[PDB]
C-alpha cells in the first residue's frame, strides 16, 4: 500500500479494499464482489441484528425478487420515486416478454399485496417480517463499493399493526438497534434523528434515521433508516380488517418499513481505516489475533516454536477469541506481518525464539502500532484488554472526530464558512421543500443537503427564531453528502 | 385440508403449502412467496451444510446477479444449453442501458474471471468459494412450487484445485453431505448416481446426484448435484498457473461446481405429507413439541393448567427441545390441534384438567398418528425418545417405499409393465445419447435417466444387451420433475 488517506481518499480506498481481499471488480459497474473477509463482517452484522429483531418477535422470509408492472404502476408516489431506478427485465433467451417484469429496488410493492391476503380480522396482526437478500437500484451517480452500488445486500424489515402506539414503538425501538450496530459492532458513532419532509420515504407519514461522519472526505451518509408509513400503503393495497368494537368502520393497517445494508463495511473503513490499510474493531473482526512464527536454527527448535504458536492458539480459543495463526512456511515473517496488517487484524502475535526463552510474545495492536512485550502467563487477561480497548480507543478517536466536525451555525454566512472545512452544521430551519433546493443552489457557490433533525439537538431553538434564509422550525443537521 | 393426496395431488400440494403457511401465490407466474414456516426449515438445512462446508476449508462470498454478455459466452457448451432460459435487464425506468445485462442462471461465468485474477500461482490454489443467493431460470415448462420455479434459493459451491486427484476428492465429499442433508435430516433415502452424457452437466467432465422418489406422482427428481468440471472452464477463463519444476508450462486450474435449492423443502412435503397436512421430520422442525392447554371453569385452575403447561415448557427447552407453548386464549383447543397438525409439528402435547391432577398428560405423534397417555415424570426422556423414534419412522416408512418401487427390468417390454404402475427401474443400458433419447419416445410423459448408481441392485452379467449397442452399466430410469 503506497496511497495515503490525508490527500487522495478514491485511491487510498480502492487500494485498502482490495489489498485487504475484501472487494474485487466486476465488468458492470456499480457492482462489487464481496470476497470471504468482508462477507464475514457482514455475517457478524447479521448474526447480531438477527438475533435482536427475533427478541422482538419478527420472523425471517423470502419474497420474490420480480415484481410485475400491475403492483407498480397501480399505486402513485412510492413508486414515483424509484421508478427511474428500476431495472427491468424485458426478455429470456432470444424471446420477448409479453409483460416486462422488474427488479425488486425495496419490496413493499411485493409483499404487501401478499399481507392484504393474510389479514382477515385483528387477530392476523402484527405481521412482523424480515428478510435478508440483494436488491438493486440501477442509478448513474458516482459508485463507490460498499457506500454505493447499484446490486447490495441488506436486510428489509416490514411489519404491519392494529395500532399506531405499537407501530411508533417499533420504529425507534428499530432505530436504536441500528444505533447499537454502528456504535457497539462497528465503533461509529451516529446522530439519530428525523429526515426533512424533501429526504422523507415517499409515500410514508415519517423517516427515522442514523446519521454517519467520514472525515477525509469532509463528508456525511445515511447508515440506516426506520420508517413510519402509517396508512399510506394498508389504503393503497387494502391491507383491512373489521374489529366488531369500532362495528363496520374498516381498519387500516400500521405499517413501518426499515432497512440496513452492507454500506455498514465502507463506513468501517473509511471512519478507522489508515496508511498501513483496513482496521477492523475487535467485536467484528472475523480474526482478532493473528499468531505469526518469527527467527524462522534446528528441526527440533522450530518444530517447539510451532508448538507455542499452537498453545497461544488453544488458549485464546477458551477465552472465546478469533485465532489464526499463519505457519505457513512459503512466506517471510515480515512478508506475513505486512499481510496481516493490510487486513485489519487487532492483534498480531509475535513469537521468535528469543521471546520463548524469555516468556513472553509480542503483542502488536493494529490501531496505535504500539508493540508490546506481553508476559507469556497473561494472554488471556491482556488480549482481552487490548482487544476491548482498540474497540474503545477507535470508539474514541472517532467520537472525537465527530464533536470536531459537528458544530452549531445561525446565520447563511457562517454556515457557508465551516461547512467548507469539511465540517457538518446544525442550522435553524424552517422544513421547506423550495427552502431546501434553494439552499443547495447557494451552498454550491459539490452542493450541500440536509440529512437529518437531531432527538438531541446541539442547542434549543429560540422562540420566534428565523430560518438560514419564514420562521425556523428546529435546527437540522446539514452537509456533504454520499 | 379438502383434497386427498392420491386423487388429486397437485390440489392436495396446493393445499398443504398454503394452509400450513409455508407457500403464498405471487403474481408472476413461476415465483413464490417462502413464508416463516417454510424458511426456517431452509435455515436449518443452511446451519447443517454451512457448519460442513466449513470443515472442508469453503469460505462463503457474494458475486453479483449480474453478467455481460461477453463473459456468459466465454465457455460455448454451458452458454448454448442456458442461454434460452436466461433473463436480460434491458432498461432502468425509461433509462436505456448501453449494453442489455444478464441474471445469473448459475455464477460460473460470473467468478471464474475473478478466480484467474487471484490465481497467480500453484500457492493461490486452492480456491474454495461457497455463496447462499437466488438464481433465474425463466423456463417456460409447468411450474411447481419449491421443485420447479423460476427463482430459487440455493448455495453454489466452486472450488478450483492444482490436481485432479484434489477435485475428485471434493466432488463426493459434497454429494455425501447432500446425502446427509436428504437421509439424515429430511428423513428421506437417495439413491447416489452419476448422470449419463445427455443428462451431465453441460460445461463439464463428470455430475454425480442424487435421486429422490415421489410415490404419489410415481416420479423421481434430482435432489443436488456435484460436477467435477475438469479443465473445461478454466482453459475459456484462463485460470493457469506455472510449476518451478518445468519452467514455461502453464497448468489449467481443475473445477468443481455443486449445488442443493429449496427443492429439498418440497420433496419433503411430497414424501411425508398426508391428508392432515404437512408432516416434519423433528431434525428440520423449528418446533418440535407443541403444548396445547385442553378442555377448557373456574380461573384459579385455569390458570394452574397455563402453570403446568410453562413447566412442560421450561423442562423441555432445558434438554434442548424446541418447544412451544400455544397459551393464547383467542383460539379454541381444536382450532390448535388442527394448525399445528397442518404445519406437520411432530408431537402434540395435550394437558388437561383431568389428566393434570392425574400427574400425566398426552403426547400425540404426527407422523403415524397415534396417541399416548405418558406419565409427567417420564416426559423429556419419553419426548426425547419419541423425537427419535419419529425421525427413524418417517426414513424407514420412505425406504420401504424405495425399496419396494426401485427394482429391476431386464426387457423392454417388462420395463413398460413395471414402469406403468408407478416404478422406478434399474436397466441394463449403453449409455448412448440417441438410445436415451429412444427410451424416452416409445414409452409414451415419457421416462428419463436419472442417475447410474454408484451401487447398483445387481450385477451386469457376462456381456449382458441393452434394452436398445450392449449394456455398459444398470441406469436408473424414470418419469420426471
Ligand atoms: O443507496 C445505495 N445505492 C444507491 C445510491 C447510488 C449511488 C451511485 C450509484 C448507484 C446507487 C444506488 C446503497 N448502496 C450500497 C449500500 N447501501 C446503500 N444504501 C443504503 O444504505 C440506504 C440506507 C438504508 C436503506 C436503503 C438505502
Ligand atoms: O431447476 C429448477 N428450476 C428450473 C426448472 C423449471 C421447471 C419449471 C419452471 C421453471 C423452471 C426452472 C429448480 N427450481 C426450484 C428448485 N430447484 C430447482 N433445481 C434444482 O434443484 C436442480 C438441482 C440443483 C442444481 C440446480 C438444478
Ligand atoms: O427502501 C427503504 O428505504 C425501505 C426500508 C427497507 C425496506 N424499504
Ligand atoms: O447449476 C449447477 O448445476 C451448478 C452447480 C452449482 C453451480 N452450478
Ligand atoms: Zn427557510
Ligand atoms: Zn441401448
Amino acid at each position: 500500500l503506497e496511497a495515503k488517506k490525508e490527500e487522495n481518499l478514491a485511491d487510498w480506498y480502492s487500494q485498502v479494499i482490495t489489498k485487504s481481499e475484501m472487494i474485487e471488480y466486476h465488468d458492470i459497474s456499480g457492482c462489487y464482489i464481496l470476497r470471504p473477509w468482508a462477507y464475514a463482517i457482514w455475517e457478524a452484522i447479521k448474526d447480531f441484528f438477527d438475533a435482536e429483531i427475533k427478541k422482538l418477535g419478527v420472523e425471517n422470509c423470502y419474497f420474490p425478487m420480480f415484481v410485475s408492472q400491475s403492483a407498480l404502476e397501480k399505486e402513485k408516489t412510492h413508486v414515483a420515486d424509484f421508478a427511474p431506478e428500476v431495472a427491468w427485465v424485458t426478455r429470456s433467451g432470444k424471446t420477448e416478454l409479453a409483460e416486462p417484469i422488474a427488479i425488486r429496488p425495496t419490496s413493499e410493492t411485493v409483499m404487501y399485496p401478499a399481507y392484504a391476503k393474510w389479514v382477515q380480522s385483528h387477530r392476523d396482526l402484527p405481521i412482523k417480517l424480515n428478510q435478508w437478500c440483494n436488491v438493486v437500484r440501477w442509478e448513474f451517480k458516482h459508485p463507490q463499493p460498499f457506500l454505493r452500488t447499484r446490486e447490495f445486500l441488506w436486510q428489509e424489515g416490514h411489519s404491519a399493526f392494529a395500532t399506531m402506539e405499537e407501530a411508533a414503538e417499533e420504529v425507534l425501538q428499530i432505530l436504536d438497534l441500528y444505533a447499537q450496530v454502528y456504535e457497539e459492532l462497528l465503533a461509529i458513532p451516529v446522530v439519530k434523528g428525523r429526515k426533512t419532509e424533501k429526504e422523507k420515504f415517499a409515500g410514508g407519514d415519517y423517516t427515522t434515521t442514523i446519521e454517519a461522519f467520514i472525515s477525509a472526505s469532509g463528508r456525511a451518509i445515511q447508515g440506516g433508516t426506520s420508517h413510519h408509513l402509517g396508512q399510506n400503503f394498508s389504503k393503497m393495497f387494502e391491507i383491512v380488517f373489521e374489529d366488531p368494537k369500532i362495528p363496520g368502520e374498516k381498519q387500516f393497517a400500521y405499517q413501518n418499513s426499515w432497512g440496513l445494508t452492507t454500506r455498514t463495511i465502507g463506513v468501517m473503513t473509511m471512519v478507522h481505516g489508515d496508511n498501513m490499510g483496513l482496521v477492523l474493531p475487535p467485536r467484528v473482526a472475523c480474526v482478532q489475533v493473528v499468531i505469526i512464527p518469527c527467527g524462522i536454527l534446528s528441526e527440533e527448535d522450530k518444530e517447539a516454536l510451532i508448538a507455542k504458536c499452537n498453545d497461544y492458539r488453544r488458549r485464546l480459543l477458551s477465552v472465546n477469541i478469533r485465532v489464526r495463526a499463519d505457519l505457513r512456511d512459503n512466506y517471510s515473517p515480515g512478508w506475513k506481518f505486512n499481510h496481516w496488517e493490510l487486513k485489519g487484524v487487532p492483534i498480531r502475535l509475535e513469537v521468535g525464539p528469543r521471546d520463548m526463552k524469555s516468556c513472553q510474545f509480542v503483542a502488536v495492536r493494529r490501531d496505535t502500532g504500539e508493540k508490546l512485550t506481553v508476559a507469556e502467563n497473561e494472554a488471556e487477561t491482556k488480549l482481552q484488554a487490548i482487544l476491548e480497548d482498540i474497540q474503545v480507543t477507535l470508539f474514541t478517536r472517532a467520537s472525537e472526530d465527530l464533536k470536531t466536525h459537528m458544530v452549531v451555525a445561525n446565520t447563511m454566512e457562517d454556515f457557508q464558512k465551516i461547512l467548507d472545512s469539511g465540517k457538518i452544521v446544525q442550522i435553524p430551519f424552517c422544513g421547506e421543500i423550495d427552502c431546501e433546493d434553494w439552499i443547495k443552489k447557494t451552498t454550491a457557490r459539490m452542493g450541500a443537503k440536509s440529512l437529518c433533525i437531531p432527538f438531541k439537538p446541539l442547542c434549543e431553538l429560540q422562540p420566534g427564531a428565523k430560518c438560514v434564509c419564514n420562521p425556523a422550525k428546529y435546527y437540522t443537521l446539514f452537509g456533504r453528502s454520499y
